[PDB]
């Protein structure tokens, strides 16, 4: 059994979502503020950065000592399969979703000396915030909750289409030649796409 | 001005993306995003999208038949074909910005063990396909890799919404015992920037040591 919160200023981009229960908060009830959860960075450059303050009294009314905080980032460690296969027997899993150009670093070094935090990237590209990230990480955890190479092409009916044929041995009804044939086929695929996941060098 | 089409069996998932542009962004036309449903292109009554694998194997395969109806009716020669799939080349952030340039865009969406083969052989004869992958992790579907791609690559379009970045700091200068490294509020702007060079080094060793 699993509980996943996320919490975000934006729980609208949240929509997508027995043995696990989803609850998605606004961060913005934890304000007392009549007008703000950003401001300006120290130091100076682009952009906002989410204040401290009001990530640490909504993460102090959910979170607990064996809760698993996730914090999406650019600059976060690798999430991966191996990943996902770590938190998918994780009771308690806290998604802060950060918007701007991050949260306030001492949100996760404050939460790191009462609980486990993650800095997680899902990829070397930019998000405008951690919504989305969200929704991958609960996406590839929730499919390993209990109840190496690249894949081959797959093929389904009918035989012929388009001119196309469905390559013949997978017709053919013998098991050692289609298992011979698609672990061919995800090794010549996994050197032209992946070459790192073999060993090689990326192009 | 861009235009993007996806495909799924799951039209609802796409409905973030649509709620998060803004309406001077669609009024200015610089961007259309639109989500067809899957089974409009079925043939049978029961509305099948999937059929069982060729050389058996657990899961199922999607049709070659409805997924090439709706390919024909919404992609043009011009029409970049983004097929997300974990066996596919990675999409990166030099990916995103090659992509926030094109007029069309069509995000075709798989469920199951993915999409028959040939939709995507059929298509590379008459339009540029690219099979691509996210990450180094296996979702369900297409559906959230679609969210990612159209958030990555629309951000970099105008208007319509090296080493990892060091820690960012903002008010109370103290807050929990913390506070704010001094460096930041000294005035020194070329001390700030070599201290945040250093701050960058240090997380590129520690967290992602493969860039080095
Ligand atoms: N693998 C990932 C993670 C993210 C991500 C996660 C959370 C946030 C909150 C804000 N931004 C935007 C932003 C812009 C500039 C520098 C830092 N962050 C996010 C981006 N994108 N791709
Ligand atoms: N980087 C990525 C891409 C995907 C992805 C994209 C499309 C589909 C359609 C189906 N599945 C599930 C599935 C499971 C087992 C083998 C094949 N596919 C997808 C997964 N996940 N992570």
């Amino acid at each position: 059994s699993m509980k996943i919160d996320v919490v975000t200023i934006f729980p609208e981009y949240l929509q997508p979502v027995g043995l696990v229960d989803v609850a998605v908060h606004d961060l913005r009830r934890w304000t007392h503020d009549v007008h703000s959860v950003d401001d300006s960075p120290y130091g100076g450059g682009p952009g906002m950065v989410m204040k401290p303050t009001v990530w640490g009294d909504a993460l102090d009314e959910i979170c607990t000592s064996e809760t698993l905080l996730v914090v999406p980032t650019p600059a976060g460690y690798p999430f991966t399969q191996e990943t996902a296969w770590q938190w998918s027997t994780e009771d308690h899993l806290v998604i802060a979703c950060g918007r701007y150009e991050g949260i306030d670093q001492r949100v996760a070094d404050d939460a790191a000396t009462r609980m486990r935090v993650r800095e997680v990237s899902i990829g070397d590209y930019v998000l405008n915030g951690g919504e989305a990230a969200a929704l991958v990480i609960i996406e590839a955890v929730l499919r390993l909750v209990p109840g190496s190479l690249l894949e081959g092409p797959s093929y389904t009916r009918p035989p012929s289409w388009r001119g196309m044929d469905v390559p013949p041995v997978l017709l053919s009804g013998d098991h050692a030649k289609i298992a011979a044939w698609r672990a061919e086929q995800s090794r010549q695929r996994t050197i032209e796409r992946r070459p790192d996941l073999l060993g090689f060098d990326s192009p």
